[PDB]
C-alpha cells in the first residue's frame, strides 16, 4: 500500500467519470463534426482511466538506480501520454482547421518529447536524465510555441464562437503543460525533492486538468459544431 495510491485512485474516479459523461453526451449528438470532438475527446479520458487503474493495482512502476537509489519511476505514465497528448493537439488542430503539415510536424515533436522524457526517466546516469529531460522540454517548447503563434492566427479565419473557445483552450494547455517539466525535475524523476506521494498529486490534478477541464470546456462549446 504505497504512499500515492490514494491519489492514483481519486484519478481513477475522476478520468472514469469524465470518460463516461463524455460517452453519453456524444453519443446523443449527431452533428458529424461535433462526433470527432467527442471521440476523440472520450478516448483521451478513457486512456488516463485505464492507466491510473493500471497504476493503482501495481503495474507501470520500475525501479531505475541512480544517485545511489533505487528510485520509484512509474513509466505508465509515457504509456498514457505517448497517446493522449497528440489526441488533444488533435482537437486543437481541427479548432482551427490547421493544414495537414502542422498537424505532422506537432504529432512528431510530441512523439519527440514522449520519448526523450522516457529515456530519461529510465536513463542510470545521473547527469544524462537531465540531458534527455533538457531534449523533451524543448521539443515541448516547440510544440507550445506553435499552438501560441501558429494556431491562434490560424483561428482568425474562424467565428468569433470558435476563435474564442480555441483561446481557453489554448490558455489551459499552455499553463497545464509547462508545468510538467518542473514537476519531473523536482520530483522523483529529477532531483528528487518533491516525494513521490506529492508528486503523484500534483501529476493528478495536471492531467484531470489537462483532459477533463479540457475537455467539459470543449465539449459543451458551440465551436464543435461544424
Ligand atoms: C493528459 C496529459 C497531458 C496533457 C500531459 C502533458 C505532458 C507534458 C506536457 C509532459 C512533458 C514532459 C517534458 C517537457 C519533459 C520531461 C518529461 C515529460 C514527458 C514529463
Amino acid at each position: 500500500g504505497r504512499p500515492e495510491w490514494i491519489w492514483l485512485a481519486l484519478g481513477t474516479a475522476l478520468m472514469g467519470l469524465g470518460t463516461l459523461y463524455f460517452l453519453v453526451k456524444g453519443m446523443g449528438v449527431s452533428d458529424p463534426d461535433a462526433k470527432k470532438f467527442y471521440a476523440i475527446t472520450t478516448l483521451v479520458a478513457a486512456i488516463a482511466f485505464t492507466m491510473y487503474l493500471s497504476m493503482l493495482l501495481g503495474y507501470g512502476l520500475t525501479m531505475v538506480p541512480f544517485g545511489g537509489e533505487q528510485n520509484p519511476i512509474y513509466w505508465a505514465r509515457y504509456a498514457d501520454w505517448l497517446f493522449t497528448t497528440p489526441l488533444l493537439l488533435l482537437d486543437l488542430a481541427l479548432l482551427v482547421d490547421a493544414d495537414q503539415g502542422t498537424i505532422l510536424a506537432l504529432v512528431g515533436a510530441d512523439g519527440i518529447m514522449i520519448g526523450t522524457g522516457l529515456v530519461g526517466a529510465l536513463t542510470k546516469v545521473y547527469s544524462y536524465r537531465f540531458v534527455w529531460w533538457a531534449i523533451s522540454t524543448a521539443a515541448m517548447l516547440y510544440i507550445l510555441y506553435v499552438l501560441f503563434f501558429g494556431f491562434t492566427s490560424k483561428a482568425e479565419s474562424m467565428r468569433p464562437e470558435v476563435a474564442s473557445t480555441f483561446k481557453v483552450l489554448r490558455n489551459v494547455t499552455v499553463v497545464l503543460w509547462s508545468a510538467y517539466p518542473v514537476v519531473w525535475l523536482i520530483g522523483s524523476e529529477g532531483a528528487g525533492i518533491v516525494p513521490l506521494n506529492i508528486e503523484t498529486l500534483l501529476f493528478m490534478v495536471l492531467d484531470v486538468s489537462a483532459k477533463v477541464g479540457f475537455g467539459l470546456i470543449l465539449l459543451r462549446s458551440r465551436a464543435i459544431f461544424g
